[PDB]
């Protein structure tokens, strides 16, 4: 289960685990792994499809929150 | 506490602040408490805010909330 | 050495990712050793790839790859 | 010869001198002096023609590799 | 003073430039000292510049008259 | 007067006041409220019958000038 090993349906639960349900999507079809979300930044996250701040910094801050 | 302030929480705040003219965005944003916590200038830039004055009012009132 | 990576070293680096799926453009747009090296991730928009997670994969690939 | 100082032609060699030869043209007909190329930007060369990514890298890096 | 500059004072700039070729639409457009200061590629572009070079030699002549 | 609420006459003066005052015409058929202007884009003026760059320059650095 490291975090960096996380298949892409792994991640998704994450999401889930944020009520982020609605992000399962896109993060499913760009094939992010585990490790992928370790470094998305501002922008991956804005090419990524979410917008709503609140929701970058909930899934930015659901990542230091991982690493660490 | 902030840590769990619903997106309405926040919104008293600014208005504490009389930064009012904000709760529209902060809400639509889903602003919740934590976020708050982490905002950074491009945030407040990309949540509409601009007048300098006023990005470092709300920075600061985060300052003024954590510690 | 990377820095002399002909278009075919490339190649083998992608397959080593499992990003074969990319080989193509990579061979086309003549993706030398060096350049690589200087991606950006426009450079990874005009070169087709577009999931995140992809671009990031190459991405730390080379970060993977210099360092 | 300064990097700067370079005319049409002091370019071209620059070019051949990348095996990018094949540009020598349109890189003369938009009178690319040596200046010029210090400041083309990936669009410069997107309207220069250039589109293999490996040679606007290839000459964008030929580039730093220049001033510097 | 760049800021005033009437159609006519532009004109020697670009003379200047040797870029007196431009001299007309330049000038047709009145393209007023004011204006240069914001072309940007399209504004070339439709202005008729074409060759980079041009742009580029126009666009730096200006980057070298505000700063 | 607030920028934002120049009837189509109030946008007026301000072209005459550019001395753009040749344009008076369509910016008024236009209907041309005073919000419409704050976000005019080259293709706007294109559409709208300017030409002269140096005019579409002119109005267009006439209104970062406002709202500013």
């Amino acid at each position: 289960r490291p975090v960096h090993l996380w298949g892409t349906e792994e991640v998704a639960a994450w999401l889930e685990h944020l009520s982020l349900c609605e992000y399962k999507d896109i993060f499913t079809r760009h094939d992010i792994r585990g490790s992928g979300l370790l470094h998305l930044e501002r922008r991956d996250l804005k090419d990524l499809g979410v917008t709503k701040v609140g929701h970058m910094k909930r899934i930015l801050c659901g990542i230091k929150e991982l690493s660490r």
